[PDB]
Protein backbone atom coordinates (compact mmCIF):
# COMPACT_ATOMS: atom_id res chain seq x y z
CA UNK A 1 0.00 0.00 0.00
CA UNK A 2 1.64 3.18 -1.47
CA UNK A 3 1.07 6.22 1.67
CA UNK A 4 1.33 9.59 0.02
CA UNK A 5 0.94 12.89 1.39
CA UNK A 6 -2.02 15.19 0.53
CA UNK A 7 -1.53 18.79 -0.11
CA UNK A 8 -3.77 21.06 1.71
CA UNK A 9 -7.06 21.31 0.53
CA UNK A 10 -6.51 18.54 -1.94
CA UNK A 11 -8.23 15.83 -0.08
CA UNK A 12 -11.79 15.20 -1.29
CA UNK A 13 -14.42 18.31 -0.47
CA UNK A 14 -16.84 15.40 2.00
CA UNK A 15 -13.63 14.62 4.16
CA UNK A 16 -13.45 15.49 7.83
CA UNK A 17 -11.27 14.91 10.67
CA UNK A 18 -12.91 14.49 13.97
CA UNK A 19 -10.97 16.20 16.72
CA UNK A 20 -10.26 16.22 20.75
CA UNK A 21 -10.58 19.27 22.54
CA UNK A 22 -6.68 20.02 22.39
CA UNK A 23 -6.93 19.33 18.47
CA UNK A 24 -5.51 15.50 18.61
CA UNK A 25 -7.25 13.79 15.17
CA UNK A 26 -9.17 10.70 16.75
CA UNK A 27 -10.92 9.44 13.65
CA UNK A 28 -12.06 10.51 10.27
CA UNK A 29 -15.87 10.87 8.76
CA UNK A 30 -17.18 12.30 5.44
CA UNK A 31 -20.46 14.00 4.33
CA UNK A 32 -22.37 11.88 2.35
CA UNK A 33 -25.92 12.51 0.58
CA UNK A 34 -28.56 10.38 2.18
CA UNK A 35 -32.00 10.83 0.64
CA UNK A 36 -33.14 14.55 0.21
CA UNK A 37 -30.50 15.27 3.02
CA UNK A 38 -26.85 14.36 3.94
CA UNK A 39 -25.31 13.06 7.06
CA UNK A 40 -21.98 12.69 8.48
CA UNK A 41 -20.49 8.92 8.56
CA UNK A 42 -18.19 8.11 10.62
CA UNK A 43 -17.19 5.02 12.63
CA UNK A 44 -19.42 4.30 15.91
CA UNK A 45 -16.37 4.27 18.54
CA UNK A 46 -15.47 7.24 17.55
CA UNK A 47 -18.60 9.47 17.81
CA UNK A 48 -19.56 7.05 21.16
CA UNK A 49 -16.32 9.13 22.89
CA UNK A 50 -17.85 12.43 21.87
CA UNK A 51 -20.99 11.75 24.45
CA UNK A 52 -18.88 12.41 27.41
CA UNK A 53 -15.77 14.95 26.09
CA UNK A 54 -16.34 17.57 23.30
CA UNK A 55 -15.11 16.56 19.76
CA UNK A 56 -14.73 18.65 16.63
CA UNK A 57 -15.21 18.34 13.06
CA UNK A 58 -12.26 20.02 11.45
CA UNK A 59 -11.43 20.77 7.51
CA UNK A 60 -8.61 22.49 5.93
CA UNK A 61 -9.88 26.21 4.64
CA UNK A 62 -8.40 26.64 1.51
CA UNK A 63 -9.96 30.82 1.78
CA UNK A 64 -8.42 31.09 5.50
CA UNK A 65 -5.10 28.77 4.39
CA UNK A 66 -5.43 27.32 8.16
CA UNK A 67 -7.12 24.78 10.08
CA UNK A 68 -11.12 25.62 10.54
CA UNK A 69 -13.13 23.25 13.04
CA UNK A 70 -16.58 23.43 14.80
CA UNK A 71 -18.05 21.68 18.38
CA UNK A 72 -20.17 18.49 17.72
CA UNK A 73 -23.48 18.18 19.43
CA UNK A 74 -24.15 14.74 20.90
CA UNK A 75 -27.76 15.22 20.22
CA UNK A 76 -27.69 15.51 16.74
CA UNK A 77 -29.87 12.82 15.89
CA UNK A 78 -28.94 9.16 14.52
CA UNK A 79 -29.90 8.52 11.08
CA UNK A 80 -28.48 4.98 11.07
CA UNK A 81 -26.18 2.60 12.52
CA UNK A 82 -25.21 2.76 16.52
CA UNK A 83 -22.44 3.76 18.77
CA UNK A 84 -21.68 -0.02 20.13
CA UNK A 85 -22.23 -2.47 17.18
CA UNK A 86 -19.89 -4.97 15.33
CA UNK A 87 -20.06 -3.09 12.17
CA UNK A 88 -18.64 -0.08 14.05
CA UNK A 89 -20.93 2.41 11.71
CA UNK A 90 -22.82 5.54 12.50
CA UNK A 91 -24.45 8.52 10.86
CA UNK A 92 -25.51 11.95 12.02
CA UNK A 93 -27.47 14.67 10.67
CA UNK A 94 -25.23 17.82 11.41
CA UNK A 95 -27.18 20.78 10.97
CA UNK A 96 -25.80 22.28 6.99
CA UNK A 97 -24.56 25.35 8.69
CA UNK A 98 -21.81 23.39 10.44
CA UNK A 99 -20.77 22.13 6.70
CA UNK A 100 -20.96 24.91 5.49
CA UNK A 101 -18.59 26.80 8.27
CA UNK A 102 -15.92 23.63 7.09
CA UNK A 103 -16.59 23.87 3.56
CA UNK A 104 -17.51 20.03 3.33
CA UNK A 105 -19.37 19.02 0.00
CA UNK A 106 -21.58 15.81 0.11
CA UNK A 107 -19.90 12.30 -1.67
CA UNK A 108 -22.22 10.28 -3.14
CA UNK A 109 -22.33 6.41 -1.79
CA UNK A 110 -21.61 3.49 -4.61
CA UNK A 111 -21.85 0.40 -3.83
CA UNK A 112 -17.71 -1.98 -3.88
CA UNK A 113 -17.16 -4.48 -6.65
CA UNK A 114 -14.62 -6.90 -6.69
CA UNK A 115 -10.86 -5.42 -6.20
CA UNK A 116 -12.25 -2.15 -7.19
CA UNK A 117 -9.30 0.17 -6.40
CA UNK A 118 -9.07 2.48 -3.32
CA UNK A 119 -7.98 5.80 -1.20
CA UNK A 120 -7.94 6.00 2.80
CA UNK A 121 -7.29 9.25 4.22
CA UNK A 122 -5.95 10.23 7.66
CA UNK A 123 -3.51 12.63 9.19
CA UNK A 124 -2.25 14.41 12.84
CA UNK A 125 -3.53 17.63 11.47
CA UNK A 126 -6.37 18.78 8.84
CA UNK A 127 -3.26 20.17 6.61
CA UNK A 128 -1.27 17.34 7.22
CA UNK A 129 -3.74 14.50 5.93
CA UNK A 130 -2.06 11.65 3.88
CA UNK A 131 -3.35 8.79 1.83
CA UNK A 132 -2.99 5.00 1.31
CA UNK A 133 -3.66 3.43 -1.84
CA UNK A 134 -5.46 -0.20 -1.89
CA UNK A 135 -8.03 -2.38 -3.18
CA UNK A 136 -11.39 -3.56 -1.57
CA UNK A 137 -13.67 -6.57 -2.14
CA UNK A 138 -17.33 -7.03 -0.63
CA UNK A 139 -18.13 -10.18 1.27
CA UNK A 140 -21.56 -10.55 0.61
CA UNK A 141 -22.71 -9.65 4.07
CA UNK A 142 -22.14 -5.88 5.63
CA UNK A 143 -18.14 -6.09 5.27
CA UNK A 144 -15.40 -5.06 2.65
CA UNK A 145 -11.67 -6.75 2.87
CA UNK A 146 -9.09 -3.84 1.56
CA UNK A 147 -5.55 -3.28 1.90
CA UNK A 148 -5.01 0.35 2.52
CA UNK A 149 -2.64 0.90 5.40
CA UNK A 150 -4.20 3.57 8.00
CA UNK A 151 -2.47 4.73 11.45
CA UNK A 152 -4.73 5.01 14.68
CA UNK A 153 -6.79 7.95 13.93
CA UNK A 154 -8.01 6.67 10.83
CA UNK A 155 -10.69 5.41 12.34
CA UNK A 156 -14.40 5.98 10.20
CA UNK A 157 -11.80 7.39 7.34
CA UNK A 158 -14.31 6.45 3.86
CA UNK A 159 -12.50 3.95 1.29
CA UNK A 160 -12.88 6.26 -2.02
CA UNK A 161 -13.43 4.78 -5.08
CA UNK A 162 -13.22 7.86 -7.49
CA UNK A 163 -15.46 10.40 -6.91
CA UNK A 164 -17.54 7.95 -4.51
CA UNK A 165 -17.58 6.20 -0.99
CA UNK A 166 -18.13 2.37 -1.19
CA UNK A 167 -16.63 1.58 2.77
CA UNK A 168 -16.24 3.16 6.32
CA UNK A 169 -12.83 1.73 7.92
CA UNK A 170 -13.31 0.61 11.07
CA UNK A 171 -10.27 0.42 12.95
CA UNK A 172 -6.12 -0.48 12.58
CA UNK A 173 -8.57 -4.85 8.02
CA UNK A 174 -12.43 -4.92 7.49
CA UNK A 175 -13.80 -1.88 6.64
CA UNK A 176 -17.48 -1.71 6.33
CA UNK A 177 -19.94 -2.22 3.34
CA UNK A 178 -21.39 1.29 3.42
CA UNK A 179 -23.90 0.98 0.87
CA UNK A 180 -25.61 -1.73 3.02
CA UNK A 181 -26.28 0.47 5.69
CA UNK A 182 -26.91 3.16 3.78
CA UNK A 183 -30.14 1.27 1.94
CA UNK A 184 -31.65 2.94 5.55
CA UNK A 185 -32.35 6.60 3.85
Amino acid sequence: SIVSSVAPGKEPGSLVCIQAKDGKVIGMGARVHCGPATVLVTAGHVLKKGMIADLYLAKYSVSSKEGKRVLMDPTWKIEYGSLNKEADVISVQVPAAVWSRLGVTAARVRKPTVKVPVLAYGGEASGLLQSSQGFATPDGNMSVAHSCSTRPGWAGTPLYAGSDIVAIHRRWNLATNLSIFHANC
